[PDB]
C-alpha cells in the first residue's frame, strides 16, 4: 500500500524502426575509453568489497577518473615493439582512515593498494596481448578521505540513502535492430571463441552502424595483433575473414535488411599504412582515453535516444543517485518492454532532495503501444514494475558490486 | 551528390513538453577547465607548427586530467594546503626526420603546451596562484603513423576523416536552455566581477522546467578574500539573485522563474561554498575532457547528444570537432527558415573520407502548423551543401577563436 510519483504516458509517435535514420555506436572493451571506463568501475567495486569485509557495509568513494596516457610502439608484421609502456592514472577520492573517539584508535584502509591490484587484474583479464607487467605504469592519485566513527556506525544501517541532489537518469527498451547489431557485433569480436579462430583480431574494437530506411552500413575498426600477420597479404586476409563472421552475424539477428559492412577504412595498402598494432589496441600508442567518453549505461552511443551525460563508471553505488538511477531506468524499462503490448518504452527518473533514493521526485514511463492494445490495460503492470524495482532498490546496489549489471 | 537526408518530424516541440532539464557547467568547474585547457594547447600547437613549418601537423590534445587540490577556505582569505595536479595528454607531432641530415629534429610541443595551460588557467580564474596553487604536468605523446599518414593523405586538399565519428547540432534553443546559457555566461562575464569580485568562476546552472515554470539551481563559489563575514558572503548571495531575476524577465517572460543559490549552504554553522581560488578544483574535485557542456555550452538530455569531446581536437581533419560545429552552424541556419519550428542535425564520418563527403547528413524539421515539408526541404538541403562546400571556414572559425568548444 505505499504511494509512489509514478507517470504513465501513451506516447503517440512513430516507434524507432519505422522512423527513417538511425546511427549508433559502441567502444569495445580494448578501447582507451573503454578502458578507462571499466577500470574505473573496477576499483570502485574493489573498494567496496574492501569496505563490506572490514565493516559489512560501503563507505564514501568516487573512482569516475581514470586517464590513460598512450604509449609508444613500433607494429611491424610477425611481430612489433613496445617502446614505451602505456600511462595510466589512477584519480577519484576514498574514504582511507576511521577516526574513533570512544575508542583510542584508527582504522586504515588499503586504498591506493587496493585500487592499483584491481586496475591491473581488469587490464590483464581483457587485454590478451598486453603485458602489463612491462607494457603498463598504473599510477594513483585518489585523494584518501577520513571519518568519524559514529558515521561509520549510521552506515552500517544500511538503510536507504537520502537523495542528497535534484539528479536525473534515462533509459529505453527494447534495442532496436540497428542497436542489436552494433551491440553483439563488438561482443562477438571481443569473445573467446572468435579470439581463439582469429588470434590477430585485438580488443580495441570500435562498432558503428548507420540505418538508412532498411539498410544497415556497419563501419568497424578493429586493431589487427601483428605477431599473427607476417605479411599485408595476411593482413587482408584477417580482414575478410573477420568479414564472412560479421556477414553471418547479421544473417543471424538482422534478418530482413541489407547490411553493408567496412572495415579499417582508414586503411591504404598502396602505401602500406594499415591499423597494425604490436598489443592488439590503440592505446599502446595511437589513441589515448578518460571515463566518461563513450559508451551509456546500456553500451551503447545512441543520438536517436535519450542519454545522460554523467560518467556512471567508478561512482559510489550507496549514494550517488544519478549513476543508481541511470542503471534503474534501464533494468525497469527492459522489463516493461517484455509487457504484452508494449512496442517501445522510455523510463525517466528524477531524485526528490532530502528524500530517499527509491522515493523520486517523478518516475515517467512513456509506452508506444503496439496496435490494438489499451495504455490502460499495460499501465497496471508497468507501474508494479517500477514500484517492484523501487523497492529493491538495495538489491540493485548489490548486482552492481557483483558486477551483475553494466556501465559502459 | 552528397548523402544529405532531410525528414520530417512529427513530435511534440521542446517547448511544449512537460519537462526539461538542462545544466552548464561554468568556466571555473573542474571539467570547463579541463576542456579549456585542452583547447588552448591544441590552439598554441597549431600556432606553433604554423610558425615553424607554415602548415599545422597532426596532433590532439582532447586528454587533460584535473586532480584536485586541497584548501582552507577563511573569511577575509584563506589559504591553499595542496596544489591542483594538472596532467596535460593527447598526441601531437614530438619530432621531424631531417631525412638529408638523417638526424631526428625535437619541437617545442611541451613547452608550447604547458605555456598554453597556464595563460589560460590565468585568464579563466582571477584568484589562483598558478606558481602555488598548480602543478602542470606533461604527458603528451607522438601519434601512430597511421594517424599521421591520414593526416597527411590530403592536408594540402581536403583532408581526410581522422575517424569514424558522428557529431550533432540543434535550433533553436529552448526558453530554459537560453536562460541557464546566459545566466552562467553573465555571471562570468568581465563587467559583473568587475562589480562583484567576490563571485568565483566555478558555476555550475542547473535549469529544471516544470510545464511553465522554470527553477534555476546554481552552485556558485565565493572567493573568500572578498567577503570580511557571512553577512558580506550572504549581501553576495542576494546581489547575485537580483541579477539573475532581471535576466530572468528578460529572456524568460511568461515563464514563473525560481532561482535558488548554493542550497547546501548552512548560515547557521558558517559552513558555505567559500573558496580561495573560486574553484571547487581546491575542494578536492576531479576533473576531465568531455564530461561537461557540448559545443553549443549546454548539457541536454531531451535533446540528441554527441559523446564526442571537440575540445583539444585538431581543426583539420578531427570530424569528433569539425562536424559538431558544422552541425550546429547547418541547424542555426536552417531554424531561420520560415515554416521550421526545430532542427535537428546529425553528421557522420567514415574514417579516411574527405571531410566534404560525410556518409550520412542527417537533417530532422519540426514544421510550423500549415507548413509543407515539401517547400522546407529544398531550401534546407542548399544550406547543408552550402556550408559543405565552405567546410574549410569551420577550421578557419575555429583557429581563430570565433566559435566555442564548451
Ligand atoms: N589505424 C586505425 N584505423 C582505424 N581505426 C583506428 C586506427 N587506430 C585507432 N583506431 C580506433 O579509433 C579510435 C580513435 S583514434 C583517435 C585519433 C586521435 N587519437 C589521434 O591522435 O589521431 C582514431 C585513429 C587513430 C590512429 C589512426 C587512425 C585512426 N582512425 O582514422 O580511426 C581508437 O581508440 C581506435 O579504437
Ligand atoms: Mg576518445
Ligand atoms: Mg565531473
Ligand atoms: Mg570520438
Amino acid at each position: 500500500s505505499h504511494m509512489r510519483n509514478i507517470i504513465v504516458k501513451k506516447l503517440d509517435v512513430e516507434p524507432i524502426e519505422e522512423r527513417p535514420t538511425e546511427i549508433v555506436e559502441r567502444k569495445g572493451l580494448g578501447h582507451p575509453d573503454s578502458i578507462c571506463d571499466g577500470i574505473a568501475e573496477s576499483v570502485s567495486r574493489a573498494l567496496c568489497k574492501m569496505y563490506m569485509e572490514k565493516f559489512g557495509t560501503i563507505l564514501h568513494h568516487n573512482t569516475d577518473q581514470v586517464e590513460l596516457v598512450g604509449g609508444h610502439a613500433y607494429p611491424k608484421f610477425g611481430g612489433g615493439v613496445m617502446v614505451s609502456p602505456i600511462y595510466i592514472l589512477l584519480s577519484g577520492r576514498a574514504t582511507m582512515e576511521i577516526l574513533d573517539k570512544e575508542k583510542n584508535e584508527v582504522i586504515k584502509l588499503p586504498v591506493g593498494t587496493t585500487a592499483v591490484k584491481a586496475a591491473k587484474e581488469y587490464l590483464k583479464k581483457v587485454l590478451r596481448n598486453v603485458d602489463v607487467d612491462k607494457d603498463v605504469i598504473i599510477d594513483c592519485r585518489i585523494g584518501q578521505g577520513s571519518m568519524d566513527a559514529v558515521d561509520v556506525f549510521e552506515r552500517q544501517k544500511n538503510e536507504v540513502p537520502l537523495a542528497n541532489d535534484t539528479s536525473f537518469g534515462v533509459g529505453y527498451a527494447p534495442l532496436s535492430t540497428t542497436e542489436r547489431l552494433v551491440l553483439e557485433t563488438e561482443r562477438f569480436l571481443n569473445s573467446d571463441e572468435l579470439k581463439n579462430e582469429i588470434p590477430a583480431v585485438g580488443e580495441d574494437i570500435k562498432v558503428m552502424g548507420l540505418r538508412e530506411g532498411k539498410k544497415i552500413t556497419l563501419t568497424i575498426a578493429m586493431a589487427v595483433v601483428d605477431r599473427y600477420v607476417k605479411n599485408i597479404e595476411e593482413y587482408k586476409e584477417v580482414i575478410e575473414k573477420v568479414r564472412k563472421k560479421v556477414e553471418d552475424l547479421a544473417k543471424k539477428i538482422a534478418d530482413g535488411y541489407e547490411v553493408e559492412i567496412h572495415i579499417n577504412t582508414a586503411d591504404d595498402y598502396e602505401r602500406e599504412s594499415v591499423y597494425l598494432t604490436v598489443t592488439g589496441t590503440s592505446a599502446e600508442m595511437g589513441d589515448d582515453g578518460s571515463v566518461g567518453r563513450g559508451n551509456r549505461v546500456n553500451g551503447l552511443i545512441t543520438p536517436f535516444r535519450p542519454m545522460s551525460m554523467e560518467a556512471a563508471s567508478g561512482k559510489n553505488p550507496v549514494n550517488h543517485v544519478g549513476k543508481i538511477y541511470n542503471i534503474l531506468a534501464n533494468l525497469i524499462a527492459n522489463d516493461i518492454a517484455k509487457l504484452e503490448g508494449v512496442k517501445e518504452c522510455y523510463v525517466r527518473i528524477l531524485s526528490q532532495a532530502g528524500k530517499p533514493i527509491n522515493e523520486p521526485k517523478a518516475l515517467d514511463i512513456e509506452i508506444i503501444t503496439e496496435d490494438s492494445y489499451d495504455i490502460k490495460d499495460i499501465e497496471p503492470k508497468a507501474k508494479e514494475i517500477a514500484n517492484k524495482w523501487l523497492d529493491n532498490i538495495m538489491e540493485v546496489q548489490k548486482m552492481i558490486v557483483e558486477g551483475k549489471v553494466t556501465t559502459f
